[PDB]
């Protein structure tokens, strides 16, 4: 079956931010409200913010997982392309297959769903740094959505649960993803289709 990609503020009042990053030709990572749309570039950071209303208990862990937008093809695994699954970028951590890493963070943990098969990689909740209100995840996605044996220019949406230390469901949000060369431009470009 299709995981939930239903949004859930829940008991802690969660949900996702983004930084206004702009669509100039250096950008390397740009999120658009109007399409809830993030534009990145290939294995280069996406920040992503967790907002919070009150703080959750430790040991809560932040998943992050693909899926395909089109209803045809929700039941396919998003993983990466042959070419990028054999390619030598491993960073000791990651499966090789997972399109969604994360950087900066040795406490990282990657999950094959034995009975879904589905791609997921999750991180230990911190409360926002002293100056902040919001918690900043890394993440890299290691295909491109032009990638053909992979996404083949397939919109996905990344679903990021917060679940406390045995697993159980405290919020769900969900952005689509594009990983494309020139973001900027993308966004720009898919903005104008208004
Ligand atoms: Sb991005
Ligand atoms: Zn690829």
């Amino acid at each position: 079956s299709v995981p939930s990609q239903k949004t859930y503020q829940g008991s802690y009042g969660f949900r996702l931010g983004f930084l206004h990053s702009g669509t100039a030709k250096s950008v390397t990572c740009t999120y658009s409200p109007a399409l809830n749309k993030m534009f990145c570039q290939l294995a280069k950071t996406c920040p992503v913010q967790l907002w919070v209303d009150s703080t959750p208990p430790p040991g809560t862990r932040v998943r992050a997982m693909a899926i395909y937008k089109q209803s045809q093809h929700m039941t396919e695994v998003v993983r990466r392309c042959p070419h990028h699954e054999r390619c030598s970028d491993s960073d000791g951590l990651a499966p090789p297959q997972h399109l969604i890493r994360v950087e900066g963070n040795l406490r990282v943990e990657y999950l094959d769903d034995r009975n879904t098969f589905r791609h997921s990689v999750v991180v230990p909740y911190e409360p926002p740094e002293v100056g902040s209100d919001c918690t900043t995840i890394h993440y890299n996605y290691m295909c491109n959505s032009s990638c053909m044996g992979g996404m083949n220019r397939r919109p996905i949406l990344t679903i990021i649960t917060l679940e406390d230390s045995s697993g159980n469901l405290l919020g769900r949000n969900s952005f689509e993803m594009r990983v494309c060369a020139c973001p900027g431009r993308d966004r720009r470009t898919e903005e104008e289709n208004l």
